[PDB]
């Protein structure tokens, strides 16, 4: 239904598609979908998604332009599909899920959120459209964020920041802080107790306490010294260790920043996608210590320093679940003679 | 006509086609074209536009490496067509015409501008090619380029800046500056008084004049107070609004620069060409202001202001249009109580 | 053979294959290989070469992980395969060598070096591996690296730099120097004199010599006068020249990295390869000067110094040969009146 | 794997559970693997899923006697219970999802985990634990060969197709008992018809009257059985004396005139239905037809559908149950008897 | 070049080595030219090869009577000296490499260099100096129309395949001496038997006793050539009596067969080969069988074959020389009687 070249009419006059009247000519060649601008054809999308290619063109023009929770999030909460809208997951350029309700005739299952097959699936609602606060209610599973109360429902607070349109930021001019909610066949459910990754970026890091900064800012010997951390192998898991062929340790982002700031080193992202956790496969310019899998995770100093030192060190190896972006994480923690050896998290 | 394996071997050992005897092996897989160097194969042209493969490669071998006129220059007079070479638009990484004038068999409608067929089609000629005046002085319709005076002609002088190979710059070495000459329906034009777009990138940006150093270096309020811009909106119009979820303001290149140097931000090209006019989907990383369709253009500082000053102010809105490059440019200027309230472009 | 779902598995679990037991759903669309994680399809592989996609997926996953030697050096030294390893051209996203042995079974042409069909072939042995010193000892023709000594053989000293995971580097906490082994129809060959290609990138250049640091550092006029230059032309060689159309000179790396600090500039590297010798299409920004062939090497410029004080300036013209990587590299001498006027390398 | 599945296909014809592999080049859309040096090609993917995937269910098609996809569509099949029903007709599977097949296509391992439940399986009485499967299922479609204690049957048609062949069984079991559940409950399958699903050049009568249509006139067919006012010839013979085509909407009397005189068929919609449609250009005459409804019952069975009709109304919809769904004709009539009476496109 | 190749396909029907050039364009798999304005197509790649190089190897293919692939393949054939044999059964080349054919895919330009010597290299006496290059090789393949001094034939088959058609030739020869070298050494080819290379729909008998197979019955067929106890009607006619098929294993009886009730055949691996496995169901019966071995021997020749085998044991493997490679035959017997006698797949 609906029509190619609507779609892309859209797009050239609106940036996205906005309900508007009208049609180009558009040729699809490839996986790319053109149109023609005075006699030559410009390139509008690239497919790089397992999706006819007419088909993914539709569905990212009419992808989400406010903020969204990211798809760590969303897959976390065990999110099947969204109410009306589409979810763009710019880590894989695809969208977040395989089905639309009401969205586009190739991928809806459904053009309300209250069909029958919409029961079983956990529905994504958004607050701020009105009405599916309410959808929200009479729907069987589904999660709901919103930016203030709802009545007769206890709200969890959700990360401070959240994507607009594949920026991931703390918003100033708009708000990125959620409450969320998450009914599991008919019953509301009482979020648990989480800690929720910064989803910052190894070039552009920027320090949200004062304990990152004094991180990066002061030598290791003395930020150690300062928050007193003998014994629980910072050096080792946060900055990492480069003498061996073997890389040691290294899995807080805070720690790469820091490092590629100062020496540059390559990572292979061999899961490109949006996870609480990433693996990668790392190399080190100037020494050249390795490791094929590095899991990283990006979490606020201040609560690492907690994670660490609320954890039994009389265990040489153990599993510890740590809850974080409303998912069990399991780290492994290493320990000999009663101090920490090692502390790394494992993916999913 | 011609050979493939002859073009693949002038641009392995040229560079670019050269018209030198030899041949190479060459194989097409996909949209690419590779050539075996000691028994693998390297690759040599990606096919991005929506010609055959091995046509592409060849007006891709055959481009004119000297400094030419920028498309959005040849778009705006209506060139249709070039003769006996070919401009590579590389903002599309495709020609920037249709077809050719014997130049490749494949696209090639006739081998002289000088046929029956070249007639109606504006044609582009190079005073720097030997002949070309005269041949534009035959022609019906027909845009024409110089480096210094013609006999009989009064010449238009274009930009300072021209593309080389890619690369938009203004020469020293080599001359940028032409002078132009249009003719239609064998009526030699009178080119009208125009503006000319500065062709600068946000990154490497670079003031062309004092205001603009000023306008950098300086404040906003010292810099309106400078050059008494009160009541224009410089603030706005420039320097944008990011207080809000809709982000006011920013159409002018030198504005966005600024803000990129302090604060980065994405900018969506989702109409990849060059035009006078540029429409981009913007995202401000730092407070989350953005905007669909935000019309950027880079005009000299002190070109906007002598425009900006030079309006009537006592309508609410009107459409004022501006020769920029050649061409009728739509402005939207919003005014209240005899101050501007905004004034940005439109693209066609 | 093997299981392609097996190595994804692998590649999703270790970052590479590990030989691990375990299956992982696979979707292979155009020349992508995808694998479903949590309902969604996340794409593991892109295929850039010339063979199939699952079997290229194969053999990138199975590449060597270890400093390896750079592929310009193996293709100096004739090498046609690799014994039981794959070795990852990184420069062409493609495998170095076209057949395998005991890797894949697309492109095994065998499965033990010691077959028949391997002996007229130059098989590359690592002596790190626990017995492939032996095979090379009864190999007909081959190539073999080792860390240290081999009993009843001369060594030749490789360079010091060595490529881990497609990174050039000089290991500090890995050995990155080996010891170089010929045979040819069963007779160990002797290894001639050879400088070294240093392998360094233009944008994070770094100067391994006091006579570098002094080139970066000092003027030209200065540097020359230090080191007493006057007549080797080295302000068109290394600096070069950008007061005409034409650009003149600069064929050392160490200058393009200088220039490029100042000024920033266009290449266009059109034989995308792992070569001694590098071919570009250059355009400096700043002048317009441009060049379509600009033969250009990364030497020591204290090797440098001792190639060009070393020739003899009688004659207006010829070919200079200088042994390089292992490789005879054809160098054009230009002079008058007993000055050089160019001197600049050939690729072949 | 995949290189396992293709062992399958090379040694057995099919996948057929046994251990090892070949080595596998997948080029286009399009399955590979080496004998002998060179490259043979295994499958050509004509479907709209990935090649690997594809090749995979069409490796592990069943190649037992299943019923056509006309009739599991009619029904509301959405889904196979650990089995792939291949559509020949369009060179790919006859539906999207599997249940314990392929782990990209999977979307349980058995048909009864709760994603299942609003979805009409269809289940294999031949299959041991499937009449089962069945009982517990909340939306299902069975088939077997005997009866099932206590559920009403419904006799299935007598042909059924055999890796893409419809055929009547002989040395095998084509006729089946049919089984519906909707929401828990199981349904009441009506009263149809049956399409013979014959084919233009093969075809073969079946019955005493399609022996009498082909062989005597149709003035005299027309006598014999009486069908005067039924406008027999304008509907099942064709008219072709104008521009647009008249009639012509049995399969047997496509049958006659090609066998006469060819023409052109343009199967626009390449899928298997009940109602087929074509664009169809006969090539002595020129005379032609954009949309042309065709269907393939028994000659007896359109004689007696054609003569209940109540021929004193100008055009009605009339609804006949064919192949387990209601099928709309178009009925003109005049003076009592009928000028036109043609299927529509489902 | 490209445009040069193109130029003779065009003109000359093939490459023929004339001079000129015209516009290609390549998209897809497929070659293209303009012919007044508009595209028209010249090649569809089928091949795993780059659609230009595989484009030039088919313009470049040999359009004389050369041997079968199946014929060069039992030879362990590797590569052809100088020329291109086309494989019409797989759309592509019979090899992967060239000697001074096709720059891409050359690893020679003479057979004579040493990248060619453990290759077993195809030569052809009908080309001036390719004896000689022959008697140089390390590995290689020789067929002439007459006698080589010096070195003791092999007689080969009588047909040969011209442009893709088998043929007994008439107007040209298609009967070649074969000489095989291996390690410099000449080696003796084994007494062999031949296929008939013929065709299910185009089958025509060879001999009075095929005649006798086609025009009369079994039980006279059997008691006229004596075949009582052998089973040739299980084997040669097939069992289409129960669900899987049985026997049925020369072509001579699936002609027979067809020509009375039409079936299908699944080709698998669609290769030339002297054994060839079908999927094979029968459109009247149901009757079917996965992978079902059958290979176009003349019944004269099989009936041989038979009946110099010991039907005391209850089942042993049978290697027969075939088309110079060694066909294993599955024997089982009974009571002194065959129960069934089958190839196996290659």
């Amino acid at each position: 239904n609906m029509s190619l070249e609507n779609v892309a009419f859209n797009v050239v006059n609106k940036g996205h598609f906005d309900g508007q009247q009208g049609e180009v000519p558009v040729s699809i060649i490839n996986n790319t979908v053109y149109t023609k601008v005075d006699g030559v054809d410009v390139e509008l999308f690239e497919n790089k998604t397992t999706l006819p290619v007419n088909v993914a063109f539709e569905l990212w023009a009419k992808r989400n332009i406010k903020p969204v929770p990211e798809v760590k999030i969303l897959n976390n909460l065990g999110v099947d599909i969204a109410a009306n809208t589409v979810i763009w997951d710019y880590k894989r350029d695809a969208p977040a899920h395989i089905s639309t309700i009401g969205v586009c005739s190739m991928t809806d299952i459904a053009k309300k959120p209250t069909e029958t097959i919409c029961a079983p699936l956990t529905v994504f609602f958004d607050g701020r459209v009105d009405g599916q606060v309410d959808l929200f209610r009479n729907a069987r599973n589904g999660v709901l964020i919103t930016e203030g109360s709802v009545k007769g429902l206890q709200p969890s607070v959700g990360p401070k920041q959240a994507s607009l349109n594949g920026v991931t930021l703390i918003g100033e001019a708009v708000k990125t802080q959620f409450n969320y909610y998450k009914k599991v066949d008919g019953v509301v459910q009482q979020l648990p107790e989480t800690y929720f990754t910064q989803s910052r970026n190894l070039q552009e890091f920027k320090p949200r306490s004062q304990m990152e900064i004094d991180f990066l800012e002061l030598a290791m010997d003395e930020f150690i010294e300062r928050y007193k951390l003998e014994g629980y192998a910072f050096e080792h898991i946060v900055y990492g260790d480069f003498s061996h062929s073997q890389l040691g340790g290294l899995h807080l982002l805070i720690g790469l920043a820091k490092r590629f700031k100062e020496s540059p080193f390559e990572l292979e992202d061999f899961i490109p996608m949006d996870s609480t956790v990433k693996n990668y496969f790392i190399t080190d310019a100037q020494t050249g210590s390795s490791k094929c899998v590095c899991s990283v995770i990006d979490l606020l100093l201040d609560d690492f320093v907690e994670i660490i030192k609320s954890q039994d060190l009389s265990v040489v190896s153990k599993v510890v679940k740590v809850t974080i972006d409303y998912t069990e994480i399991s780290f492994m923690l290493w320990c000999k003679d009663g101090h920490v050896e090692t502390f790394y998290p494992k993916l999913q």
